[PDB]
């Protein structure tokens, strides 16, 4: 009556003791790769019919930070896939309103999305998978689900996922992550895998007639084709947990006829503005480009570093939430300014390098800070507390650089470590 | 009895990578295990600063810079490193009377040029730099303790000598742990000075035993013990220092703390040879780092050292013969970055197709396999020659892919970032 989860075996794997908040268990559980030190990761992409806003940035920046922690800090090997839904009801509707082709519209806003990601120092994924380029593969995927008896064909030529038949199987559970969120259909909760197309919509040939993919099938198809029958990580915003992500799990389980397509499902919290999700529908949004005419990439990334990735956050506009981000960014800028100059202008010919008690105390705080940051990252990517640890260390380095005769080698090593953590955060100074 | 024993640190609570290193204390490759957490306390012997450093010195400091970058940048150990500067020495005293400038002025000049040469080679400075001239008082206190533990004696002239026989008698101490077979005022000829009575006209310092100078080995035990403590994870230097210098440091430090294992892993770089012999100031067969750098770049010199396993000797053929391959490799890396950066710059998302093709998948398969190959090479006693080869082979296939196949922009960027990561670990700059 309740979905079960299988933790991957630890034998032969990279073991860091990292714990992550897994939506499949609704708990923090130890992260263990399926193979070695490898992480196969699929992340749902944007719907490219319009500009991206600060809420989209929160999700992609937060998972960029997580990816950099996993790769740059823990040295996992991440193979990441993000889809682009360039065919969708919204794209069709917008393209008729504006009197341009569906592809021209989608390519424009896909281009602007990646430009915005690059402006925010977000790394591109290994693979970018457009629906328009995967329709043939989607048809083949749907054929297999039908052959496994988990989908049926309507008279009009649509294909629907058969929830009742899927649930019946002892190896399958429907809606593993939100169990309680559950005429021609057998049951109302069945969802389309293939939609019969109106003659005026864009459409593709199939064994069942001209149509389009349903809302969820492209993600199962693309990830299964490139990454296979087990994903280490699947991610997205919390609104996608159901129906979209739970439906992907059912589709992929139905295709492979197994019980666990994803080991760790990670959901970022929403950015709210004035108490409500930042939303195109609510017209309360700030585009990323507008945000970048007021604040820098570092400042926006600090905003997201200050908020735990899997919790919702409130954005107060008119600069209110950004005051703290600007202060922190300024302290990082001024810290680097001083330490870089002290290093550059240090003179080995005239200095004294005796390792003093003041040098030893700063070094002790330095090594301790490294251990604290390590524990924060293992604690479900706790960047707010890691950022605070860096701030505390900087306060003490600033005192040391002002008064004590300086240990050039220690300052260089401290500069390199803080650069390493800032690279991990995606900050550029 | 009759053979030195070695205690491997316990694994509980430590960072465990399965790295193996060639340990001179065991004369074997053994698993590297920190004394504490992920921390590595590391002392490396510094240069004698009375004249210019040469390519043999560069080989040792660059090879251990590469190892330090592997430990820190690649494996994420926390390295705390100390290097001494011997700015008081017989050679410095004699050279300063020849040059007719003060010993301090001469020593500071050639220390400064040593660090400039290191920076020119992209060698990272250590955490602490310990000059003998700033540590004499601490050295005196260290010797006082060795005398108090009955492991040293004072001669009538005011010198202090290490008492090898008394040290060996202790069941917890073995003398010459690393080269056991290499072993009038003295009790026995093998005793060595901790404090030397001052000769007339020499620089000198006060002590309870009279005016004098440190012996040849005592500063390193003193400085490392003061900053790093009673157990070092790593101690390093060239193979010529293994005995008497490093074995004598072990004896001094064991005598000070009256314990049995001051160093867990002793690493010795091989010598750079020229025409079959060690590159040597005495043999006048040396090439200064500065002269090398007027003909070759930092990258090219670092590639020369990456191509030779750190703990084996290497032959350097002059007149550009050994550098031919280094220049070719460096050029292939420069050209790779030029090409991949242009392909990235000119990629057009509006006109591309991004279907993940079989060609894309084959390159990705090679990419991830290369990552695991390099990982095993680094775990295998820092095997940079084979890691460098793996990177070269990967670049050969990336160049083919960029020329013909429709390119996966994200995959090319990810491969570039990984190669940047390994090159940072090597100390190469492109
Ligand atoms: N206010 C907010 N705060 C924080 N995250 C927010 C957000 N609004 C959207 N998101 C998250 O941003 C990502 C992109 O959202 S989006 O452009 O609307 N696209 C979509 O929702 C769908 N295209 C995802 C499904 C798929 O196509 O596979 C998705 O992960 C989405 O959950
Ligand atoms: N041809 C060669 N090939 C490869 N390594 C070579 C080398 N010649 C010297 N080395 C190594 O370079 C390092 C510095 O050497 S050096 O400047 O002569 N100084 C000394 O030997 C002493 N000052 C070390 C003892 C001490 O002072 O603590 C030492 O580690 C030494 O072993
Ligand atoms: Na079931
Ligand atoms: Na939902
Ligand atoms: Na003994
Ligand atoms: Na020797
Ligand atoms: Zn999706
Ligand atoms: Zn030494």
């Amino acid at each position: 009556s309740l979905p079960k989860w299988n933790q991957p075996s630890k034998e032969g794997k990279k073991i860091t003791n990292l714990f992550v908040n897994n939506s499949l268990t609704h708990s923090k559980v130890e992260f263990i790769p399926q193979e070695g030190n490898k992480i196969k990761w699929y992340a749902c992409g944007p719907t490219v019919y319009d500009a991206a806003h600060l809420g989209h940035a929160r999700t992609y920046v937060s998972f960029d930070i997580i990816r950099r922690i996993l790769v740059n800090y823990f040295k996992y090997d991440v193979f990441m896939v993000i889809n682009i839904t360039d065919i969708d009801d919204k794209i069709i509707k917008r393209s008729v309103e504006e009197k341009i082709g569906f592809t021209e519209l989608a390519r424009k806003w896909e281009y602007e999305f990646w430009e915005d990601m690059k402006s925010l120092n977000v790394l591109l994924p290994t693979a970018i998978t457009r629906v328009s380029e995967y329709v043939g593969d989607i048809v083949k995927y749907i054929e297999k689900i039908i052959e496994n008896k988990y989908a049926y064909v309507s008279e009009e030529g649509s294909v629907y996922f058969d929830i009742d038949e899927f649930k019946k199987s002892e190896k399958h559970f429907y809606a593993r992550m939100e169990p309680l969120s559950v005429k021609k259909k057998k049951n109302a909760y069945d969802f389309a895998l293939w939609k019969s197309s109106k003659p005026n919509e864009p459409h593709w040939d199939s064994p069942w007639g001209k149509g389009r993919p349903g809302w969820h099938i492209e993600c199962s198809t693309m990830a299964s084709n490139i990454l296979g029958d087990v994903l280490d990580i699947h991610s997205g915003g919390i609104d996608l947990r159901f129906p979209h992500h739970d439906n992907e799990l059912a589709q992929s389980e139905a295709f492979f006829d197994h019980s666990q397509w994803v080991n760790y499902f990670l959901h970022s919290g929403h950015l709210h503005i004035e108490g409500l999700k930042m939303s195109k529908s609510l017209k309360n949004f700030i585009t990323i480009k507008n945000m970048l005419t007021k604040y820098t990439s570092n400042q926006i990334r600090i905003l997201f570093l200050l908020n735990k990735w899997d919790n919702f956050m409130n954005y107060s506009p008119n600069g209110e939430s950004m005051v703290q981000c600007i202060e922190i960014d300024k302290s990082f800028t001024n810290f680097f300014a001083i330490i870089l100059m002290k290093i550059k202008n240090f003179d080995l010919n005239s200095c004294n390098l005796y390792w003093s008690d003041a040098d030893n105390k700063l070094n002790l705080l330095f090594r301790q800070t490294k251990n604290k940051i390590h524990e924060h990252f293992l604690d479900n990517f706790n960047t707010p507390d890691a950022l605070l640890a860096i701030q505390k260390l900087i306060t003490e380095i600033n005192i040391y650089m002002d008064k004590e005769k300086i240990q050039i080698g220690l300052l260089l090593e401290i500069k390199h470590y803080i650069n390493f953590i800032f690279d991990t955060f995606g900050l550029i100074y």
